[PDB]
Formats: C-alpha cells, structure tokens, sequence
C-alpha cells in the first residue's frame, strides 16, 4: 500500500443512463505517482439479467456482442455486489482509502455508475477526478500540434493501458517540470 | 456565439446524493478559449420547500445560512426548470449547443445534479469535462511547488476557478 498510488478504471454499460442501464464490465489497473503501473486489477463481466440486455440499444447490442462480453455476461455469476467486492478486494492491496482519485478516459460517465451500483467501491476513492481527457481538450485547444503525434490501436484493459500511455505522453509534451 | 467559448459553471445542493438533495443555486459565466471573461451568467437562487432545506446535515445548514442563500432560496420563485430555461437563455447568446465541455472546479458532482435535474441544461454542454482540480492534482503530485504561489459566494468561486486554470496554463502546461 502506498498513498501517492492511482486508482485506474473503465466500466462498460448496457447504455449512458445510470437509471435505466446497469454495469455489465468493470476493469481495474493500479499506477505509482509517476504512472509506473504496479499490477492488472480483475477484468469481471457483471451478470445482467436477459430482460436487462433486451433494453440495449442498437449500438450497445452490436458492439457489446461483437466483443464476446454479452456472452460472458450472461455466463457471469457475478452481479453489482460481486464485482464491487472483489475489485475492492485487489485495490486494498495497493492503495488506501480516499486517496486516489478516480483516473481513465471519460471517467465522469463510469463514476456515476459506481455511485448508484458499486456505491462501496465509488467511496473508496478521492473525491476528485483525473479525466486524462481534460488534457486532451485543453491540447486541442492550447497546443493542437503535439495531437498527431498520439496514436491508439483501437478490450477494456487495453483501452486503460493506453490512457496511461496517453497522460505520459501529456507529462512530456504538454506539461513543463 | 462562437463554438470555441466556454461554459463555467458552480451549483450549490443541499447535500451530496442527487436521490435525496436538490439544486439550491445555479451561477455561469463563459469566457473564450483563451479564458478571457466574456460574461457573467444569472445567479439564481433555485427554491425547495422547507421541507427539503430541513434535510440538509450540519455542515450545509451552517454554510447557505451565513451566505443568505437560504432566505434567496425560500423567496425564489424558479424552480430547477425556470432556473434551467433562465440558463439556457443565457448561454445560447455566446455558445453553441454540444460544444463547451463542463467547466469548473469539482463539476462531476454539479454534473450529476444537471442530469437529474437540469437535463436540458446538461445536454447542452460537450459530453467532456474540464475540471480545473484535474490539474490541481497532478500539480500536487508532479510539481508541488507552483501550488504555494496561488491561494484563495458562487461567481467569485468560478473567477477564481478561471484564474486558477489560468495559473496552470503559465506554471504548468508548455506552450
Ligand atoms: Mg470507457
Ligand atoms: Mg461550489
Ligand atoms: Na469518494
């Protein structure tokens, strides 16, 4: 444990309302300070109901089955509850409580979720957010130019892997230490 | 109007839990992509009933009693959607629909507030956020040294949120 650690996360939803959409992915990564990543949290596919998937929309449904998660979805044996305890259960190992902020790609969306599903897991962290794409905006607003020299290669893991790669590459080009 | 403009924004609730607590002020303001200051928003106190203000826990009651803030609150006569469409008016004047991500400091909270209650207001900003504490964090984790040189009422917390970004872009982002 080490209070200076990030917690990173990414979620995957049935769609973007937390009232009517229910968590089906919840993956988690754990950096030092300096985006060193320490060690691969649990990828889960949270069980939903069927009832609950016919409620996808097209996008979700073709994107959400294309992946094979819909499979594991229904073939999870583990709900909401499941997957917040054992994703707790690895962060405790590295991070304590209230410290980390909640850091990934459009983090805002997924934070909601945790709030009204994994509502145990959500207070785990700071209060605050680390959104890599608040920087991302501000470059494209600031300093276009160092844009084009980040690429990604289009699985949740992969997709956190390369938001940490992404906030490196701001710590060189877009921030001044 | 211009589609690089962006909307600040700071809510004030009666407590954390968008399921229990309500909007009790909503101020904006919008500057250019440059954080040149373009315009003040309305301030509007948001009324809910006596009812709702007696839920609030210690630290709130404290907090929008000594600003005045609950007597605005009890006088108002716009509720969260005449304080919405009042926003909405004022915004459409200098941004475009779906282009100024949500501006602030500590604004996922105030976010979840817009959806539950000011969904109309909340679509209108860039699905994106630009929270200034972002960087706060990061300077306190990268270069903790430029956060003795800056140091700190709705609109004069977004001023000093602009002023706060502001200090960033000279301290600590490369341009
Ligand atoms: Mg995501
Ligand atoms: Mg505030
Ligand atoms: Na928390």
């Amino acid at each position: 444990a080490n209070e200076n650690n990030l917690i990173w996360i990414d979620l995957e939803m049935t769609g973007l309302d937390p009232e009517r959409d229910r968590i089906i992915e919840i993956a988690t990564l754990v950096t030092d300070a300096n985006l060193n990543i320490l060690a691969e949290g649990p990828t889960i596919a949270v069980h939903q109901s069927d009832e609950q998937l016919a409620l996808m929309d097209d996008w979700n449904v073709r994107t959400h089955t294309a992946s094979g998660l819909v499979e594991r979805v229904k073939a999870s044996t583990m709900g909401d509850r499941e997957a917040e305890l054992a994703t707790l259960e690895f962060l405790k190992q590295w991070v304590p409580a209230g410290k980390s902020p909640i850091c990934g790609n459009s983090i805002g969306q997924d934070r909601r979720f945790l709030f009204k599903y994994m509502p145990e897991l959500e207070a785990y962290f700071h209060y605050r957010y680390l959104d890599v794409s608040t920087l991302k905006e501000l470059a494209r607003r600031w300093k276009p130019e160092i844009l084009d020299g980040f690429t990604k290669q289009g699985q949740a893991m992969d997709d956190i892997r390369e938001s940490v790669a992404e906030l490196a590459y701001y710590r060189e080009h877009f921030i001044k230490l």
